[PDB]
């Protein structure tokens, strides 16, 4: 179903351009019964999402705390012997998401089942032997599903001088064996924050189909450099932010001094990642991924129970980013910072520009004015517009000869605007 584009910068769904729009639902299989999961999936489909990242061996004591129907995932906590009773619910949620046109970003396991670290519950069960057997059992079970994109890892940097990299590579094999070829599965890796993303360990790996980042969860960080670093690699492979700052998440993991994120944050992450080269974007909400509920232990102070948190504003605004990207020639899009004079503004007021051949999007993060170099896209005249990332509306500026300074309608904190340039022909 899912392949890399011919230009090796985007993903396809049955040959056609596929826009990755993700919601982060780590504990979906772990904490949502059949009625809950139908409720969550039907709503997210209405909001124009396409990817749902979820974890089979969840983070919240995923092995020893059973799913809503009382079943644990691994018989004797042994990865070589998964519990078919638990994965019957995994089958249900995968098939339900397919009914809503939703692709599951499937994480075979959270990282704490390999490396607990100081905060993980674990217990650690994976080695280089059972990871492959585990990966094969999953790949053989779902080799005929058409709405699965595989996601190894889970918030754990491979420990130096360890078997961690080997374990993930062994799990990638067996997955590839289970489905029957590198072509029969799309696979990436979810990392902890770093400067190279998952590509730090797996970029040259034949099974590694596209790089993924965890940019965040801070404010004013130059996330465009992280995307650019993977885009400018001589080995061309697509790139995406698999975990930006979450809505209703403590800023920089420091709520005491810095409080809680806002919708402006999730929009800045979404547009800066996309305009720097990302083929899509995964949205996340602190309340959603952990499925915040009064009857289950939470972490890191979520504020909205998950049914309400689905209606948060940042969740509702990602469809505007989807609408914007799909309006113009998809495969021709490229990051081009030479499109403006102020190509290296600070993150808080970043001017980030993307373009194809007959169009150009330029994101002004704090609504500051920018001057655009006009020798860059085709045409002798160019249409100009403003696109409101909060509501998705568009307003006309003028038609300009193809060097020119533009001013967003408003400027200041929360006044992010994107300029739409179009070949008049």
């Amino acid at each position: 179903t899912y392949t890399v584009s011919e230009n090796k910068r985007f993903l396809l769904k049955d040959g056609k351009p596929f826009f990755w729009l993700g919601d982060t639902a780590w504990e979906l299989f772990h904490r949502l019964d059949r009625e809950d999961a139908d409720y969550y999936l039907k709503k997210r489909a209405a909001q124009k999402y396409t990817v749902i990242q979820a974890v089979a061996l969840a983070e919240f004591d995923g092995l020893n705390v059973p799913n809503p129907y009382g079943d644990k995932p691994l018989l004797n906590n042994d990865p070589t012997t998964p519990n078919d009773a638990y994965f019957k619910h995994v089958d249900f949620i995968i098939d339900k998401a397919a009914e809503y046109g939703l692709t599951i970003g499937f994480l075979p396991t959270w990282g704490d089942k390999l490396n607990k670290s100081t905060w993980g519950k674990g217990p650690e069960v994976f080695n280089t032997n059972n990871a492959r057997i585990y990966g094969k059992w999953l790949a053989n079970r779902y080799k005929n599903k058409k709405n699965i994109i595989w996601i190894l890892g889970g918030d754990r940097t491979p420990r130096p001088n360890s078997d961690d990299v080997k374990v993930w590579r062994a799990m990638a094999a067996g997955i590839v064996e289970g489905v029957g070829g590198n072509d029969k599965a799309l696979i990436t890796f979810h990392p902890q924050p770093n400067k190279e993303g998952a590509s730090q360990w797996f970029h040259a790996d034949e099974w590694f189909d596209f790089n993924m980042f965890q940019n965040g969860h801070c404010r004013d960080t130059p996330i465009y450099d992280n995307i650019k670093g993977s885009y400018d690699r001589a080995l061309v492979k697509p790139v995406i932010d698999g975990e930006p700052i979450y809505e209703d998440h403590p800023v920089c993991f420091n709520a005491t001094d810095l409080g809680i994120s806002n919708a402006y944050d999730v929009r800045k992450y979404a547009y800066l990642n996309l305009f720097a080269g990302a083929f899509g974007h995964t949205y996340g909400c602190h309340d959603i991924w952990q499925m915040y509920s009064p009857f289950r232990e939470a972490v890191n102070g979520p504020n909205f129970y998950w049914q309400q948190a689905m209606e948060l504003p940042g969740a509702k605004q990602m469809q505007h980013a989807r609408k914007l990207i799909e309006s113009r020639p998809f495969l021709d899009r490229v990051p081009d910072q030479s499109l403006v004079v102020e190509n290296n503004s600070p993150a808080s007021e970043r001017i980030q520009a993307t373009r194809g051949k007959d169009y150009a999007f330029i994101y002004s993060a704090a609504g500051k004015s920018f001057t655009v170099n006009l020798g860059k896209i085709s045409g002798t005249q160019l249409n100009a517009y403003w696109f409101d990332p909060r509501n998705g509306k568009v307003e006309d500026i003028s038609k300009i000869d193809n060097t020119y300074k533009f001013t967003p309608p408003r400027s200041g904190y929360g006044q992010d605007w994107v300029l739409i340039l179009d070949d008049a022909s």
